[PDB]
Order: structure tokens, then sequence, then C-alpha cells
């Protein structure tokens, strides 16, 4: 019942991680806290890291889910690896001490078994990763009811709201460059993000459902091309293209999706290290759980 | 006596090429296969033998039936799978000195044994680039009338715990990626050893309990289809009065004939799908039967 998110916030020492002390429970733990209304887990994680540690951070690989019982029902915390991009700590509302420890010492500092389990996930794969964000376009009504060229079918009111809600989510992962398939609804999905970054959306005719249907290899090739460029790209496409591209890349690399889906407005976070896939994390559409 | 063995048509994208192995002990060209070790199931032996004989890691898909042939000791019985290579390189080993990759036509020429040719004929009959849905009946769990608590909480017994452990290698041979269990403790516990191995959560599925299925079998079918449509190879652990019904419905819709059948606790149905359509339904006995 109670949804939360947090992080292993790290910095280059080789790495040190942040362990926080809170007076209420006199505990040592990883920074995390509750989703506010309208936030998704990554949005909440980045926010809570800032509030509890004073550091700005960019989320990378997901580090699984923790659940435990509380007074208000059940607590569920999703965790991310999060690289500090700077900031400074000062005792605040929730937290009065913060220590940066190398992993072995941090393991001994962390008193909850689940936090230790999260830290063990953290060290099991590279954490200095780049991120490709594959997004299914937002809701766009029904083909049946669109009088016009279906390629031009726009987002509906709900999908416009999904597009706005996606900016904070995608920014949590340090999105830098934007790409969309050659359909109105894919471009509109990331046009709020484009404004926020003052970036142009590159058009990708090779990544439409039609194009992929006739040459899937050209599309795979384009994806790796895009992935190879500097930065963390966002690629917004249609439903029939995503599953094929995600399964292809996952089995290549023996990466397993803990969660999975393909809903309108959903995001796959693909984490790469030295060009090799090290995570594939499926995020629900920003207005579903 | 009868010697139990298992193997595969190991293949990769060229459009497929298949692996044909040479063995100095008989100067033969054949498909990778070997004997079941103590307490091993057929699929676990096939995946192991593939790796030992070819150097490749692989994921098993559709079952290709069985062959029997005379040997000095009596009778050799070999079950076969289609298996997609997921990487590795061949190097000469204790059993195999050479490996060649060939298109199917040329493989049929290279394979000197009629029964290997029978198997390769079965392989080309249906698609092999398939997604796999693994439907598992929970392991043994005592009985309802001797359990004091709410029956939803009744746990696996000792034998059921052993079945759960033995399923890990069973389900990994088929490249399980994503985990689901009906809303009963005993279903979760059947896949908890796999969940520990993969370090992943188990999705809870209230629509897939016996009581939900009885009240709304359509919602159960729909939910199965939803799960089967997402990226990855899902494992779904459910109950004895749900499985037959789901498997019969799907086989009857797709006109798929299962070679074997059953519904025992700890058993697995391997459902192979090509473009969303069912192309195989392979019943695997519980790993301890
Ligand atoms: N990772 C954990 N595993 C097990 N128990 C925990 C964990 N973190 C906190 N607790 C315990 O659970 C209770 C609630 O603490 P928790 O930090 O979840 O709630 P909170 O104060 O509302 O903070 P937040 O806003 O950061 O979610 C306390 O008894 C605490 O010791
Ligand atoms: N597919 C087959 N059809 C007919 N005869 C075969 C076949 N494969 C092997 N043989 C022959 O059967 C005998 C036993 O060979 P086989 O490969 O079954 O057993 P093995 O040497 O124990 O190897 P494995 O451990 O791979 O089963 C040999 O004479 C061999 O030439
Ligand atoms: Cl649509
Ligand atoms: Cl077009
Ligand atoms: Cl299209
Ligand atoms: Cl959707
Ligand atoms: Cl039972
Ligand atoms: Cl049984
Ligand atoms: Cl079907
Ligand atoms: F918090
Ligand atoms: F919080
Ligand atoms: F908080
Ligand atoms: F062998
Ligand atoms: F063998
Ligand atoms: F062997
Ligand atoms: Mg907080
Ligand atoms: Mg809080
Ligand atoms: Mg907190
Ligand atoms: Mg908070
Ligand atoms: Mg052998
Ligand atoms: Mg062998
Ligand atoms: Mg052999
Ligand atoms: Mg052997």
């Amino acid at each position: 019942t109670v949804r939360a998110a947090g992080a292993v916030l790290w910095r280059d020492a080789t790495v040190e991680v942040a362990v926080i002390h809170r007076p209420r429970y006199d505990d040592w733990s990883l920074p995390k806290g509750k989703l506010d209304q309208g936030e998704t887990e990554p949005v909440a994680a980045a926010r809570e890291i800032h509030e509890e540690t004073g550091h700005t951070a960019v989320l990378g690989r997901r580090l699984g889910r923790v659940t435990y019982p509380i007074p208000q029902g059940t607590k569920r915390v999703w965790y991310w690896a999060a690289k500090s991009t700077g900031g400074d700590f000062s005792p605040n509302d929730e937290v009065d001490k913060l220590v940066w420890l190398p992993v072995d010492a941090a393991m001994d500092q962390l008193q909850y078994p689940d936090d230790r389990k999260v830290l063990r996930r953290f060290v099991k794969r590279p954490v200095d990763t780049k991120t490709v964000l594959v997004v299914r376009h937002g809701t766009a009504g029904r083909r049946s009811r669109y009088k016009g060229d279906d390629r031009k079918r726009p987002l509906d009111k709900r999908g416009r709201a999904q597009a706005e809600a996606l900016v904070a989510q995608l920014m949590a992962f340090g999105a830098t460059t934007l790409y969309a398939a050659d359909r109105v609804r894919c471009h509109q999905t990331i046009e709020p993000l484009a404004q926020e970054l003052d970036q142009l959306i590159h058009n990708e005719p090779l990544l439409t459902e039609e194009a992929y249907a006739a040459d899937h290899k050209a599309a795979r090739k384009r994806l790796l091309e895009i992935a190879g460029r500097p930065g963390n790209p966002v690629i917004c496409t249609q439903g029939k293209v995503i599953p094929g591209l995600i399964e292809w890349w996952c089995e290549r690399a023996k990466v397993r999706p803990e969660t999975t889906g393909n809903r309108k407005g959903s995001t796959w976070v693909l984490s790469l290290s030295d060009g090799e896939l090290v995570g594939a994390d499926y995020l629900s559409p920003p207005d579903e759980k």
C-alpha cells in the first residue's frame, strides 16, 4: 500500500556510497521516501535523494524492490543506482548525519538486511552506465474513430498529460537527446521534454511499425547507431516495434527484465556499460502503478 | 535396459544455421545430445550437453519429440529440443573435435543418422524463433483439511520444497525471465528458489487462483494472454484446477497437439509462441518423477 523509492547514491572515491542517519529510529540506511501525488518512482527517488542528502543525482540501473510491513499497511521501495552530480549535506528535517563509505564499510554500516541486499545488487554490475530510454507514445484515442490519416492521429487529453508527466521521469535519468518515429503521436509524447531541454526531436522513419515490419534489421541497426552516440537518448516509438527491439537486445546480452510491459506511455530504461547492455528496466506509464 | 538421453537442434540466425558435431569415438556427424545424469530432467540434460559439446550457451524452445535406437546395451531413448544459441564459441573437447554450422538443407546431408534427420524434419515444421511461457503447477503442500490457518497461507512440504529447488535448473534451461504466481503462498514458494537465483520479485496474480478461475475463467484467459504478450519469457505458477482448462483452451484455439500430458504438482507446460500464436505445448513431468 505505501509506495516509496530510493537509491544507492554513489560518487567516485573506487566508489563511495552515501549512508544516512535518521534520529527518529536512530538508524543507518539508504536515502528513500514516499511518492507524492502524481510522481512516479524515479521522480520520487531523485527528489528524496536531494531532500535527504543535498545531492543532485542522475539515476541509472534499477536495483529491485523491497517490501516490508508498516503501521499504514505495506511499504514498497524501488531502488536505483544514482550517481551524485554534486551538492552538500546539512542536517535537515529527516536526516542528521551522512557518511560516504566504500562498499565494504557501507555494508557494515547499513543495519537493515534489505538495504544490504540492494547494495549487493549495486556492486554486481557496472554503475557508471549510459542510458537509452525507449518510450511508447502516450494515449491517442482510437484508430476506428479518427477521421484522417492514422499516421497523424494525435495524443488525446490523457496522453498529453502523460507527455507532461514524462519530463520529470526522463530527466531523472539525465536524458540529453531526443528521437521519435515518424508519427505525430510519438513526437507529441516527447515535445514537452524537448521544450524542457530546448532540443530538437530527430525524426526516425526506420522505427515506425511499418518500416520495422518490412526491415526489422535496419531498425535494430539504427537503434545501435543511436545508442552509440554520446549522451542518453530518448527514443519514442509505437507498440509493435518495442517488444521486438527489447527482446532482441536482452537475449543478446542475457539481461532479464524484472518487470515487463508495453503500455502507452511506458518506458524501458536500458543501461549500457562500454556499449554492452547491463539492465533493462520497465517503467509503467506515469499515470498507472 | 533403456538409456535415457536428451539433446537439441542448436541453431542461430544466418535464414537459420544449425550445429552439426563430429565425434572421434565413432567418426560420426550428429546432433548434440547426451545421457541424463542422476536425478536430472531431460531439459536440464539437453542444456548441459549442448554447452559441454558445442561450447555454446543456449535457450531451449519447442520440444521435437523422441527417438529410440538400439545400442550394445539395449535401447537409447533421446528427447530433443530446438535450442537457440545465446553465445559462446566451440573448442575441441573430450567428446567433440569439430563443429560446423550449416543451413538446414546442408545439415540434412551432413547428418548421417536417420533419427537425427527425423528430428531436423520436426524442427523445420514450425517456427523456432519462439517466445516461451512456462506454466507451472505448485509443488506438494500437504492438504487443506490438516492445515489450521487460512488455506491461502498453506506452505510447501519438504518434498514440495525439493521440487521448487529442482525447478530452478528446469526453468532456466528455457530462458525464464519474468516471474508470476497466483495469490497463494504455495505458488509463490514454488518459484521462490528461482526468484533467489534470478534475484527478482514474483508478480502476484489474483485472477489466476482456482477460485478466481471458477468465477471468471475469461478473465484468467485474458490475463494469461496479457502476460504472454509482454517482452520476456514468463513463468506462471498456478493451481491444478486452472491449468488443464487454460492449456486445453489454448491448444484447441491454435490446433496444437501436445505429445505428452499430465497435471502433476511440480509439473511444467512449456508453451511456445510465434508472433503471439501457440506452436507447441510440451508437458514436463515434475522434476522428481
Ligand atoms: N529497509 C528496511 N527494512 C526493514 N525495516 C525498515 C527499513 N527501513 C525502515 N524500516 C523500519 O520500518 C519502520 C518505518 O520506517 P520507514 O523509513 O519505512 O518510514 P518513514 O519514516 O515514513 O520514512 P520514509 O519517508 O523515508 O519512507 C521503522 O520501524 C523502521 O525501522
Ligand atoms: N542418432 C543415432 N541413430 C542411430 N545410431 C546412433 C545414433 N547416435 C549414435 N548412434 C550409434 O549408437 C551407438 C551409441 O552411440 P551414442 O552416441 O548413442 O552413445 P554415447 O557414445 O554414449 O554418446 P552420448 O553420451 O552422446 O549419448 C554407437 O554405435 C553410435 O554410432
Ligand atoms: Cl495507438
Ligand atoms: Cl509513412
Ligand atoms: Cl506505422
Ligand atoms: Cl496501453
Ligand atoms: Cl494443494
Ligand atoms: Cl500431483
Ligand atoms: Cl493461438
Ligand atoms: F523520506
Ligand atoms: F517520504
Ligand atoms: F520524505
Ligand atoms: F554426450
Ligand atoms: F552423456
Ligand atoms: F556426455
Ligand atoms: Mg524523505
Ligand atoms: Mg519520507
Ligand atoms: Mg526517507
Ligand atoms: Mg518524503
Ligand atoms: Mg555423453
Ligand atoms: Mg556429451
Ligand atoms: Mg553426446
Ligand atoms: Mg554426458
